[PDB]
């Protein structure tokens, strides 16, 4: 599955990625209640908050 980023948010940590409005992300991991998502855009894998993304 993926999310699509409708808000930009700025990596605070070596396993967080930055996203960016329009990004398609490919979902590794989804959202256990933590608030953050692990996927993937264009190769860069990390973790990003599901609540920027639809």
């Amino acid at each position: 599955g993926a999310m699509e980023a409708i808000y930009a948010y700025e990596a605070q940590g070596d396993d967080e990625i930055s996203i960016d409005p329009g990004d398609i992300i490919t979902v590794i991991r989804g959202d256990d209640g933590s608030g953050w998502t692990y996927g993937e855009c264009d190769g860069l894998k990390g973790l990003f908050p599901t609540s920027y993304c639809k």
